């Protein structure tokens, strides 16, 4: 639990994912994906559980990343909701929504959710 | 626009965040849910578009709070992901998840989802 | 209780919903949307509890819709979880996900969700 | 696509769901879960798109389970969206949502969302 999240994690897509958890609960770090409207590094900020578990529980923890950076704008911001196991293979498990900004006629139509896991490998 | 979300929001369940737009995109603030294992305020962090469209399309954010504080640590995060939408009566539009830390096997039932609507007050 | 979601309900996009509880727990209908690459009606089909609980408990229900009718094709599909909740002011409040067909590639981005709310008009 | 979505199918949690898929796209079978307030087999209803797909796509569909049988009622219902996939390794990606029937009080925290991948091993 703890510290374990600091490092760099991969996901399937292929996407990396560079963080440091500070002691208090603070995520901090960038995002470089694989898919959409993305081009190079973004920032992420986000909090996880600096006190979960002592069952077998994971860590609860969120981040988010506005796709934003000085090369692309794709007008949307994605969040992570998940839970960090450690082991001899970490992993985070993560479920996600991707929100785009639209007009209200198309705000039915606003976000995609999918899942995500990332490993250190 | 970082000064249009600025500001002190409510939900439909009582809930406050208090935000600040900072120039570089960032969020932060704190909530004060009003249900679950919830007891004063938490921080929370974000992110925002600094620079959405010109279209009347919404500003895309979102953000976390870990609901830990000194007084309580319910083992679970929420993350609200929607758009601000600026006017007379600016809102914010969510949809949340809510993961709770849990043994692998009771994983499967580790999240929940919903949606909140933020309303300004000023 | 089948009888309290018989009927006719619409939702805030102006979508038409005709269902009929039967009562071995099956919903069948047909369903107009407002919004989306539908043209006509699309037939439903869901199952709910049809022996919820005696405590102001909402009555838990769901169904699906594929959109494919004789004149319109969209290759997705929308299935909608919540529960029906009766009163004088009956109403089936949802969450939904809508999945498109797509190649393994798009695959991450195959899925919206959403909420609805539906009104009974009787 | 089409016909291949009929047979047996098994998810990672050990659940197992035998679907019929009707040529006009109603899918119909029982579900027997492995995890939850449940106790044997439970109906589910669908529907599938009849006519996918001519770039590789995979056929969208979704499929209902209400959680009353004649052994358990747990008042709740989940419903499966997804896509098939043919091919040597057929499966079936879903995400799903499970409604509990809840009062008021608790309406914001009676949704459950997960995903599962079907395959027939
Ligand atoms: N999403 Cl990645
Ligand atoms: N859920 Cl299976
Ligand atoms: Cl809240
Ligand atoms: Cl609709
Ligand atoms: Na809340
Ligand atoms: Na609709």
């Amino acid at each position: 639990a703890e510290a374990g999240i600091t490092g760099t994690w991969y996901n399937q897509l292929g996407s990396t994912f560079i963080v440091t958890a500070g002691a208090d609960g603070a995520l901090t770090g960038t995002y470089e994906s694989a898919v959409g409207n993305a081009e190079s590094r973004y920032v992420l900020t986000g909090r996880y559980d600096s006190a979960p578990a002592t069952d077998g529980s994971g860590t609860a923890l969120g981040w988010t990343v506005a796709w934003k950076n000085n090369y692309r704008n794709a007008h949307s911001a994605t969040t992570w909701s998940g839970q960090y196991v450690g082991g001899a293979e970490a992993r985070i498990n993560t479920q996600w929504l991707l929100t785009s900004g639209t007009t209200e006629a198309n705000a039915w139509k606003s976000t995609l959710v999918g899942h995500d896991t990332f490993t250190k490998v």
